[PDB]
């Protein structure tokens, strides 16, 4: 019957199931599905996928969320937290016979305008500086759950950045490789300069250790090829595949014999080996390996400037591996191949240790998010205090703003600036303190001449200087999540009916 109404009262309930889960504290609500995996994780996007919907309408909040992640890496709850009130205070105004359309270009004037107040506000930083670039690291690990040891993990994160930065100045997300394995604790983390494959050595018999060594990587299986025209054998004395394993052997040791006159010695196969194959091949020191990640295949062509060869009969010096210190040393109990090169290393991989599966999972989804927010700051070279301290200021100036348009869309510009108080108001409840009591504080400190940065601190719990805690975030996840949400909003106010159409592919 309304239709309408049926849009703005679905929106409100998506909200709520992911609106206690801003900032550090805050509990989650799981949905199990039929199957019966119970599955737990603070993050919003993550469970708008597992979780279905009922009306199609639904699935207009869900698409605009995907962008926010795939572009900026982080706020994706941030902004549909906001959504929910613009819709809660639009039926304010509906039912003092106001048209859709008056609220929608209320939006469109306020976010504009808003564009240019967040450039303002927003302060300025140096590109090669270290302590400002070590705040922006404990602010993000914070949204995961690892606080036994932040500030030694915020150590090795920022230097990461660092050492990633091209002389044109910018970030790629290809030369920052991360490789998970638990086993002591996580305190055992440490940034290597280079690759790490999780592999060992097939036998013992061959060398420990060696330096300055021609590494050759293969990546083929020492068979028999086919043409494209067709060739089928005959076999008829099954007593012939014994005689077949001694004319295999020389088959082998030659052509293994091959590659060290070229000066190598490692190697890297990808499938097993007769057990006495490897003998001897070992005796004469030679290195080698067997079965490998494709994915590793990449990464080692870059940092020992090899490159990948699928014949082993057409293998030339240059695309020979150049390491400068190979060893295969441990990491409490297991062991693994390394590679070092700290003379001019061209990619970073960070070594994340745990005790379980279920610890080394979370510190890993902070890492690729680090360096997006960090590696984005530094090209554009802009930041500004989080904690919702910009939602806070821009209240107060959008309010004096509203009194230059006259009429009836007054009423929208006001409704959006102080739809953001929703933003600190989450954070109170999870506190344990008041909101009411403590947004009538706030607005004090932000009066006339005051600072531009007073908030709130969960940690103590009261009104203090954000920067000196370390509570900042970039420029660009503010103005891509109060765009994406004021778009997204229109698509809901702009209808008011669904036609049942059969079959419109």
């Amino acid at each position: 019957r309304d239709a309408q109404r049926m849009n703005i009262l679905a929106g409100r309930i998506i909200a709520e199931t992911v609106r206690s889960t801003l900032g550090p504290k805050g509990m989650d609500k799981m949905l199990v599905d039929d199957l019966g995996d119970v599955v737990v994780t603070n993050d919003g996007v993550t469970i708008l996928r597992e979780m279905s919907v009922e009306h199609p309408a639904a699935k207009m909040l869900i698409e605009v969320a995907k962008t926010q992640e795939k572009e900026v890496g982080d706020g994706t709850t941030t902004a549909v937290v906001v959504a929910g009130e613009l819709l809660r205070k639009a039926e304010e105004l509906l039912d003092q016979n106001v048209h859709p359309t008056i609220v929608v270009k209320g939006y469109q004037a306020a976010a504009q305008k808003a564009q240019e107040l967040l450039k303002t506000i927003a302060c300025e930083v140096g590109a090669q500086d270290k302590e400002i670039l070590t705040k922006i690291a404990m602010t993000s690990i914070t949204g995961k759950g690892a606080e036994k040891a932040k500030e030694k993990l915020a150590e090795i994160i920022v230097e990461a950045v660092s050492a990633v930065v091209d002389d044109e100045g910018k970030v790629d997300k290809d030369l920052i490789k991360i490789e998970k394995k638990s086993g002591a604790s996580i305190d055992d983390t440490e940034l290597i300069k280079g690759v790490l494959v999780d592999k060992e050595r097939v036998s013992a018999q061959m060398p420990k250790k060696v330096t300055d060594a021609k590494i050759a990587l293969l990546n083929c299986a020492i068979e028999i090829k086919e043409t494209e025209t067709d060739a089928e054998i005959r076999i008829t004395d099954p007593a012939k595949l014994m005689e077949f394993i001694e004319q295999e052997e020389k088959m082998l040791k030659d052509m293994v014999a091959e590659i060290k006159a070229s000066g190598a010695n490692v190697l890297f196969c990808q499938k097993g080996i007769d057990d006495l194959a490897q003998h001897y091949l070992a005796k004469e020191g030679i290195v080698a390996a067997r079965r490998v990640k494709k994915s590793d295949m990449e990464k080692l062509a870059k940092a020992t400037g090899a490159n990948v060869i699928t014949n082993i009969k057409d293998l030339s010096a240059q695309d020979l591996g150049d390491a400068g210190l190979v060893e295969e040393r441990k990491i409490s109990g297991d062991s693994m191949i390394f590679v070092e090169e700290c003379k001019h290393p061209k990619a970073v991989t960070m070594l994340i240790r745990g005790t379980t599966e279920h610890v080394i999972e979370e510190v890993a989804r902070a890492v690729d998010d680090a360096v997006g927010v960090v590696g984005c700051t530094i090209e554009d070279g802009r930041i500004v205090s989080g904690g919702g301290s910009t939602e806070v200021e821009l209240s107060m100036k959008l309010r004096e703003y509203a009194e230059g348009i006259s009429g009836r869309e007054q009423l929208a510009v006001r409704a959006f600036a102080d739809a953001l108080e929703v933003i600190p108001r989450t954070l109170a409840e999870n506190a344990g303190l008041d909101a009411i009591e403590i947004l009538v504080k706030v607005r004090a400190a932000h009066a006339s001449n005051g600072n531009k940065c007073a908030g709130l601190n969960v940690f103590t719990g009261a009104v203090e200087d954000m920067c000196e805690n370390g509570v900042v975030e970039p420029l660009r996840v503010k103005t891509q999540a109060i765009q994406s949400a004021a778009e997204s909003t229109e698509m809901l106010l702009r209808i008011d009916d669904v036609i049942a159409a059969e079959k419109l592919r």
